[PDB]
């Protein structure tokens, strides 16, 4: 519906975050001019070509088809510049993404706290499976707070909707410490190949974004810091092929951390399901 957010009515509130091809902001969407109406985020590309607006379309159409407690609201779009633009409309999260969150609030952060949030994430990928779509950059700076109780899956950008009798889709077009060892070397993103991420996603959770432990950090460290270009990706697909892994984050539970390994296994069909995983994590907390 290309009336119900005019670009007219969305008045600016904060800058929330730009990269290199995406730009957030915080506005209000306020028909009556009286100053009030529901607080937004609103995305917008930067440096747009006919390719990044296809694929724009195809990443809000991704979120508009989500309806679920764990993923980011979608809530409509902007045909801003007379109609000749888009963006995309949806909820704002007040706290953040998952990763500044940990990092600033660890004064209200323990394992418990760390475990819901681990439960929320699987159950949030467990539907993003039934409508067959890979998210391919789950990574906890993709995760976002809305309260101490609740986290959301966003940023569909690198979202791909598996073909109808295939289960993996081949990319033909990185963030490379977060992809699955096949990712890596054939292109090929599934659903367990998200598995793998989530057990990057676990891990990071469980090292509190402590200086120097992110997954690049630790596998650089073990690379080598030196090595530049290429030499690093050839370095991690070895590395991996062979049993390099991150290691135990300090204070990490032996069982959280079999979880991860678990994740990270080189046999695709071999890595649990994200129900298993939400079972299993919830029982761990019903066990507790
Ligand atoms: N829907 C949404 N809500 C927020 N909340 C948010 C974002 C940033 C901050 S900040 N600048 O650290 O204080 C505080 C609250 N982000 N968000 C997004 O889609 C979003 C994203 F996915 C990635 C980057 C930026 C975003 F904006």
């Amino acid at each position: 519906d290309p009336t119900q957010f005019e670009e007219r009515h969305l008045k600016f509130l904060q800058q929330l975050g730009k990269g290199n091809f995406g730009s957030v902001e915080m506005c209000r969407y306020d028909p009556l001019q009286d100053n009030t109406g529901e607080v937004v985020a609103v995305k917008k590309l930067q440096h747009s070509t006919e390719e990044h607006l296809r694929d724009f379309e195809r990443e809000i159409e991704i979120l508009k088809s989500l309806q679920h407690d764990n993923i980011v609201k979608y809530k409509g779009v902007c045909y801003s510049a007379g109609r000749r633009n888009l963006k995309l409309i949806m909820e704002y999260l007040p706290y953040g993404s998952l990763r500044d969150y940990l990092q600033k609030h660890k004064e209200r952060i323990d394992h418990i706290k760390l475990l819901q949030y681990t439960s929320q994430i699987c159950k949030g990928m467990e539907y993003l499976g039934t409508k067959r779509y890979i998210h391919r950059d789950l990574a906890t700076r993709n995760i976002l707070v809305e309260n101490e109780n609740r986290v959301k899956i966003g940023d569909f950008g690198l979202t791909k909707v598996l073909p109808q009798d295939k289960e993996y889709y081949k990319v033909k077009e990185s963030p490379i410490f977060w992809y699955a060892p096949e990712s890596l070397t054939e292109s090929k993103f599934s659903v367990a190949s998200d598995v793998w991420s989530f057990g990057v996603v676990l891990y990071e959770l469980f090292t509190y974004i402590e200086k120097s432990k992110s997954p690049p950090a630790e596998f650089m460290r073990m690379i080598g810091n030196d090595k530049q270009g290429q030499m690093i990706v050839f370095h991690l697909i070895e590395l991996l092929k062979n049993n390099g892994r991150l290691p135990r984050p300090d204070g990490c539970p032996d069982e959280i951390y079999m979880i991860m390994t678990e994740c990270w296994n080189n046999n695709v069909n071999q890595r649990p399901s994200f129900r298993d995983l939400a079972l299993r994590v919830d029982q761990i907390r019903d066990n507790m």
